């Protein structure tokens, strides 16, 4: 009865047939997903159940992305593609109720927060480094603020594209169109450019300048300065002059034509020979 | 007996087999499907995958939030300094007829939030920078359909307590340049103003402490607040009113015609 | 007599080795290369792993999808409420010397599209908004090289068949405030056009229906196309042609020319 041995090693001992080999569990692991990295070459689906993921700007997200400790970009999105089928991210939000943003950056640094470059095609195109549209009706499209001191909050620069003065003949810094409902608008009676200060400024509200040299501005109070030969198209209405390059009035030439008529009747009906 | 070779056989060799904890020790540097920490590079590179457009089911990663609270992605640094932006786009084909980024949005605030917080130091910055060098199309557009407000809405304030302190800032700046490399010049605009449809709104209104100071009506008409300077001479129409500015042919045809009736009582003077 | 104990020895005990079965279950909980569902967060810690800036193979996550259809990523949700934003970019210190996004973009449409849709009802919400708290630079730049297009182009369509609906819309508002707390006021301009080289084409130019109303020139004179008002005096030049506005030193000079004349006449005539 030395069987006595065998029979417990034939029931307390693994068989081949029922376990993996490590060359057969190397195979298996290899088809996962180190921690330390790797390549995947399928959807990767995020669906949070109640899992606690959190909102906070350093430590949410179904995905975060500390390179606190880490030199190096976060995420790289790169394709070489002639063309496809859709954009390379997304951000979309469906319900009316939702309340937050797609997108929020939160910037502290030396540098631009954000940076959109479009590089130069091969053939000139319609496209645009950022297109924004709204369809809301109770909101600014867009908004700027900012505390400069010392320049634009917006600043916008046309370089011409060409070494020829009068190639960009057409072009502007800044384009405004004003069109009515595109599905059977009647008309508009929106305005072009609305400048304001709802505190008061004591600046130029408008201020243009050439080659180093102002050329046009409005001040503070209305009042506008022109540099050059001016034309009104129409009749211009102003006050009374008291000044000798004040612009005369009708009012004034028939005021002064009526005196010296009155004066010079009067000298006519008593002078004697 | 035999008993030993189907043993020797049909058993498992400790050594071409992994143990519990060895196991434990390789499942460990995987990821769980219920969450980790991924301390290297994670590469996608799908080819023929199945990867979609779809802007709820599609792309290599996609985020579904809908039955979950907080962000879909949050990218943080607290680092000093380093060698590269946090997020980077790009494709590099001319050809390319997707965007890089879009946003399709729903809600009841800001679709995309850009702020650039108070550092230590005023320096150059932006919290936004747009540059293109494609001459065949705008570099940026806007399009709304306000009721009630600016399509754009500029606001600068004061960075300083002094009223004085910014008198050298502007809301909108607009500078208009040659062609760096070897331009001779440029013949481009500042600002245009249309309306392809035609407007009945003012074009320019100009506005302090909330009172009418200057505006461009739709006939190209203006209306300045105050006293007025043209450095040049200033073409208008012949007066038809008192208060209409007077042209060099009214005072002429007045002068003349006074000279006229003058001249003829003295002609015919009787005695 | 003794071999027993060797396969003791070098045989796996059933205790101590997982069965296929169970080794499928615990493989089962992790991640697939070929895809797979993650419920919980994924957490991104480098540290000394070799990731680079490289806008083409860097990044904690690198997406290529030069050999794929459809989008990098998609970030969704059909949720009514949330407590955050769906993607979050921060980074907290003043020194950090790169962007939050770069976007490298060629191809023929536009390199970033953000679309509002329209709401059920009508709220204060934009689709970009931007705000910076630093004073040494602009809040935001554009730089285009447009060959017959402006810079900035914008937009605004009436949101109503009727047409004074949008009586109180603009395409552009500026406003010019104070510092907030305690500020005392401003000397900030509204808009400031320039042109450093120097242009030959208008600077401020108005149309409506396609045609000039209002314009001012590279000289600075202006052409207003219809009738207008000067709440003031106005100063010019004194008048050297027929249309030109006629200054008070010439009315003056010619009533007193044609005075001294008619003198004259009177105090030498004789009948
Ligand atoms: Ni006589």
């Amino acid at each position: 009865e030395t069987n006595s041995k065998i029979t417990k090693l034939e029931s307390s001992k693994a068989d081949k047939s029922a376990v993996y080999s490590k060359a057969e569990s190397k195979i298996e692991l290899d088809k996962k997903l180190s921690l330390t990295g790797g390549i995947v070459t399928g959807q990767l689906q995020f669906k949070p159940n109640k899992s606690g993921i959190k909102p906070s700007s350093s430590v949410g997200g179904a995905i975060n992305i500390d390179m606190s400790k880490s030199e190096g970009a976060a995420m790289v999105m790169y394709t070489n593609k002639d063309t496809t089928d859709g954009p390379l991210m997304i951000l979309r939000s469906d319900k009316d109720t939702f309340d937050q943003s797609a997108q929020f950056v939160d910037y502290s640094g030396k540098t631009n927060a954000v940076n959109i470059v479009m590089r130069q095609p091969s053939a000139p195109n319609f496209s645009s480094a950022l297109n924004i549209t709204s369809a809301n009706e109770g909101g600014s499209a867009m908004q700027i603020r900012g505390v400069e001191k010392a320049l634009g909050t917006l600043k916008i620069t046309h370089e011409n594209p060409n070494v020829e003065a009068k190639y960009d003949e057409n072009a502007a810094a800044l384009s405004i169109d004003i069109v009515k409902k595109q599905k059977g608008g009647k008309g508009t009676a929106a305005q072009g450019i609305y400048i304001n200060s709802t505190s008061g400024t004591a600046g130029k509200m408008l201020r243009i300048r050439n080659k180093n040299e102002d050329k046009f501005y409005v001040g503070p109070d209305g009042g506008f300065h022109s540099g050059a030969n001016s034309t009104v198209a129409g009749n211009l209405t102003v006050k009374d002059p008291t000044s000798g390059k004040h612009a005369a009035t009708k009012d004034y030439v028939d005021e002064k034509i009526a005196e010296l008529k009155k004066l010079i009747l009067k000298k006519l009906e008593h002078h004697h020979h």
